């Protein structure tokens, strides 16, 4: 069959493998010491021993929201409704985790997402945490070593 | 004296006094609900009784990091190190957290930061949940009721 399953460590090669293609076109970009330090945040799709889908959960607990970011699905296994499916996957992983909200950052798809029952809502909506960033041009990250 | 403190419930009121005059001039916004969704990751200042400062702190754990935003300073005590004084609270409760490294999203205060010992970095440094929007124009925030 085709498995959806949480992400482990073997499959971080395979998710680079989706990924790549997407930072390339602009849409993403991912480390591996990145993806290794997310790996519980990420579900796939694995089909015989190929990785042709992944996508991303962050909870934001006291909020009750997640949001589903870095969607993909392997090129030769479009128009397969695997969009879909993580979705489901998505839907019912939150619900378990007292989620009852998933939101998107998108600029792709809207008819397919309003298909769904996603409505389109404005930055203030957004978890705190994630608000310094929404509102983001001269404007600089800058890090400190504790 | 003056205390420094993780701030409770009680606060919001003059945390949103602090914020609000930031929000209009188009710097952050926070509902008073969000507020009490996130209130655990606030720091204030109180001067007599009065809310003269917070910040909020939002750790990424497994990336070992932590974004400190939302720092206001009352604009009747300013020049009186505040600013510095949040920092060393955080940067302190940070290290007691297993968290090593601070960043902020800032257009504003670079001699200062770079001062503190900050230095900028690449968006490729920021944990993945929050490279979903930093990277976000035509960009929409799409919601689904689970």
């Amino acid at each position: 069959a085709e498995q959806v399953r949480q992400a482990g460590i073997d499959d971080i090669g395979g998710i680079l493998e989706l990924i790549h293609p997407l930072e390339e076109q602009g849409i993403l970009r991912r480390s591996r010491e990145q993806l290794e330090q997310e790996i519980g945040k990420f579900t796939i799709i694995e089909k015989d021993g190929l990785i042709i889908g992944c996508a991303a959960l962050y909870p934001y607990s006291e909020e009750r929201k997640a949001e589903m970011a870095c969607v993909a699905i392997h090129p030769d296994y479009r128009d397969g409704n695997r969009g879909l499916l993580l979705l489901n996957y998505m839907k019912h992983r939150s619900k378990s985790e007292n989620i009852n909200q998933i939101f998107v950052l998108t600029t792709h798809s809207l008819h397919w997402f309003r298909e769904q029952g996603f409505y389109e809502v404005g930055v203030d909506y957004l978890p705190g945490a994630k608000q310094g960033l929404y509102n983001f041009r001269k404007s600089k990250i800058l890090a400190l070593d504790l």
